[PDB]
């Protein structure tokens, strides 16, 4: 409950993620006859929320995430004040295992960094369906407003202590099953923007998108369930 | 505890698992050399239950699917006069997220909505395994009745607090492991509905199947369930 | 609490198991392109114990396994007069499933439950990685004492309340990730004898031994949990 | 409560782990067309150490791994007088898991323990996707730290009671995901050490890493729970 310790949480908790999420696509999604698919990335992404909020959610609450933390404050329970920390926080966490990973990644014969994406986020030609922007913006909406609509949801007084984390973590895996084909997912401005960094290219020109509509979409979650659903 | 945000909760539940379940199975079981297969889409539709459930079950009950809201009447659970508000709820939710889903499918080169089924429910030919009516049949009534068993046993007085939404949930991923290869797995006449108004042709001249085939299975569920098992 | 319905939830979670694990093996596993595979089944199978054991363990345990009823025994935790009319419900509950799949498989074109086994347990030609009789004893042994291991701790006084179907179902998927390749797995002497019956010929022939190997793997981790490990 | 049953769930509880994670691996992984890959055994093997925690974690803890139970001393939770104990009991449970396991793939036409890895660990040649061992090193220390530094936080006086072996299973499942490819993933000495006394060659002189690595990794996750987050 000091703000440091808290930060550190955070810090590691968005580490946790972007190095198993994106260590499980860039590692194992591919490998020949015995790799894991989309399936599993959307799995190991799912359950770095899941651990982490269990372990590090009764200190911060486990945001992770600056789409989340900020769409906390749009629906009443995250205060203004505490918002910049903790998405600098998440970001710097997210960085420091992006580059870990990319030291692993380059420890292997032929390992392209930037011919191959590094999982990172896009749209267009760098959606790996190729589906249009139109397509990329509606699937994060929609999806960032229903992701904070489960936070907001699971962790409210009348829901059943205890079991947020599962609830948060799955929600996570489900968003990830959903729109992988045509985004790599992100719904996490502070995912996006670990692996972009070492994608070097079309991530990075690309990044800004996934700062804006991740955001909007969960502060819209938040206002959704602020305004219809809490009250009571 | 207001009606109004209780059908707010449940078109909302119902959409999820339309964009979810549907959106998993449209955008990524097919996706080559890397997609999630019959066991993603299962995963993904349980995971719409499961999220949900933790999320607004404490504010509706988090029915989201017409035939548990009928079944649950069935059973003793729910009162006959919310029955058609929740299924027009439901069914609207579930309309919307098929809509957004089909804005996106379309953003990729080549999709066709009606030559691809959109991950509508049908027998016969419309069968992915092709199997006869006799199986389409047997295996809803079965299933949707098992649903029941379970939303009755797992929210019932002596079933320890807290859970239901893991057991709801998970038993919706089981029940798409069995029948998707038979007919696609409906058990919910709201989420048939969504995506046949979609796919235009063959799907809305079998839909009357799925609305009134999982009905009478989970009325039965909780006929089952009241009288043989709960007293006591 | 009166028998009569301890019978009944007995027979029925039995019956979703058989119906369940059975059915995702013949239906979906090897659909082309997109089937479930042993990951599948083993999901689906462990999916059957932990849904039931919500909804109905806390009317009967929920045993759903002559195997587990003869091991609870063991442990000093099940009366030695009401083994026998668990097992049979079981087995009858099991029967009904079996025989309703059937009806399912065969509205196939093609559908041979002889030639395909129908998923039914085997050593030898009839053991689907052909692992000699020896490994399919050492397998069964080991995974029915463990599971006992399992359901005897996650049920203990000193074990935290509400959180048994989850453990014990969990190690339903765990065992048939293991051993579904030796025998397709039985630990369950009800689930054999269900598919068996339909499978007409080298099942029939095999089954004792899947009657035989579980129980006496069983009782031995019943014993093992009450003589080392719950005293205190 | 007394050592003598503490030291037997133990040598039982990793014997689980290098049963199923192990097991799974020889025998259900590469198994053709149906088998069960990389995300497969990532399951089986975090499912050993949820079943078995929810099973004997409230007699031991459930540490099944020396580099946990030396890390739980590192953070302040473990006394160093009963460390050794435990070490011995886990590794001697793991090589009676590793041999039963032996005697069982062997029962198989062409089973080469040898020539296969019998899912030891390795870097180098023997990483299965031929990672260095600068990526061997920085993926074991980055694991074994977040791995402890789940069970510190999950079993955390103000993490609410029960959910610890849903958080460290999956934390499980999730440190297979993302690390087979590169060294198969040992983050637990025992587990190593009871295949590579199988692999008879190889993986003997690589050993000494999957000792030294995780636990080093494991300390340091301690160090960081026990001085940044826990205080309050």
């Amino acid at each position: 409950s000091h703000m440091f310790r808290k930060l550190a949480a955070e810090s590691f908790g968005t580490f946790w993620l972007v190095f198993g999420g994106s260590g499980s696509a860039v590692l194992a999604a591919g490998f020949p006859e015995l790799g894991i698919g989309f399936a599993g990335v959307a799995l190991a992404f799912g359950l770095t929320v899941l651990t982490m909020a269990f372990a590090v959610g009764h200190i911060s609450g486990g945001h992770f995430n600056p789409a989340v933390t900020i769409g906390l404050w749009a629906g009443g329970r995250f205060p203004a004040k505490e918002v910049v920390g903790y998405v600098i926080a998440q970001v710097v966490g997210g960085i420091v295992a992006a580059a870990l990973l990319y030291l692993i990644a380059s420890g292997k014969t032929g390992f392209d960094a930037a011919a191959s994406g590094f999982a990172s986020n896009g749209y267009g030609e760098h959606s790996p369906g190729g589906y249009s922007m139109l397509s990329a913006l509606v699937v994060e909406l929609v999806l960032s407003a229903g992701f904070l609509l489960v936070i907001h949801g699971a962790t409210d007084k009348f829901a059943p202590a205890g079991f947020a984390p599962i609830a948060i973590g799955l929600a996570c895996t489900l968003i990830h099953l959903i729109s992988i084909p045509v985004t790599n997912t992100s719904v996490n401005p502070a995912r996006s923007t670990a692996v972009a960094i070492f994608q070097g290219g079309w991530a990075l020109e690309q990044l800004w998108f996934f700062w804006v509509v991740p955001i909007v979409g969960g502060i819209i979650g938040g206002l959704i369930y602020r305004t219809l659903l809490e009250k009571r």
